[PDB]
């Protein structure tokens, strides 16, 4: 089931512009200046959907196109938002990522590397709760298969988790958004 996802401005950490849909984020310039409730990460530029997920099956896709590393999937809402963590399987976090530009892998601990033959344009998760998978699709490719989690034993709701980037140093300027359909 399409899930229609926004951004929760509360979680978004200081180094991140939102747009005014809540569709889209970049990694922005320097810090803003916003308060430090307990469900902002303060440590990396990350920030969660609005919605909350209890059960059932949500789809939703992400155009990461030109950037050079980003990072998605879906979390618990009882992760810690105060400090430094992995993005581990074993720590509440079911991701994949681009680091580096080149660089697919899924967030097992350790990583797992990814082999991509087209890089994606555009990609698809795809949360079943009872069934205990997150699936990772690539649109550019039709759909292929990029990654999936299995036996994740939810407890609790989960969250979209996204994060556009770690350091500006480059141009990862634009921005992770939030396809119709
Ligand atoms: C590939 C780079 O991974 C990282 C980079 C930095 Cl600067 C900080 C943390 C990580 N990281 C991270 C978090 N980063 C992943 C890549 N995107 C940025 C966050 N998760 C891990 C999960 C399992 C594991 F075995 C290792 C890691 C790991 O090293």
């Amino acid at each position: 089931s399409n899930a229609h996802i926004t951004l929760d401005p509360d979680t978004a950490n200081p180094w991140l512009i939102l747009s005014e849909d809540r569709r889209q984020v970049r990694l922005g310039d320097t810090q803003q200046s916003i308060p430090g409730n307990e469900e902002r990460f303060d440590s990396y530029p990350m920030v969660l959907g609005a919605q909350h997920f209890h059960s059932g099956k949500h789809y939703w896709e992400v155009d990461v196109t030109g950037k050079e590393a980003w990072d998605l999937g879906v979390c618990r809402d009882s992760v810690r938002r105060k400090g430094h963590f992995l993005l581990s399987s074993k720590s509440g976090f079911w991701t994949i990522w681009l680091w580096n530009k080149q660089k697919y892998e899924a967030g097992t601990y350790p990583q797992t590397p990814l082999h991509l033959q087209v890089p994606p344009c555009q990609v698809g998760i795809f949360l079943d709760y009872e069934a205990g998978m997150v699936s990772f699709y690539n649109i550019t490719d039709h759909g292929s298969l990029i990654y999936s989690f299995s036996e994740c034993a939810f407890t609790g709701p989960l969250r979209p988790f996204f994060s556009p980037g770690f350091n500006d140093g480059g141009k990862n300027t634009a921005p992770l958004t939030l396809c119709p359909l």
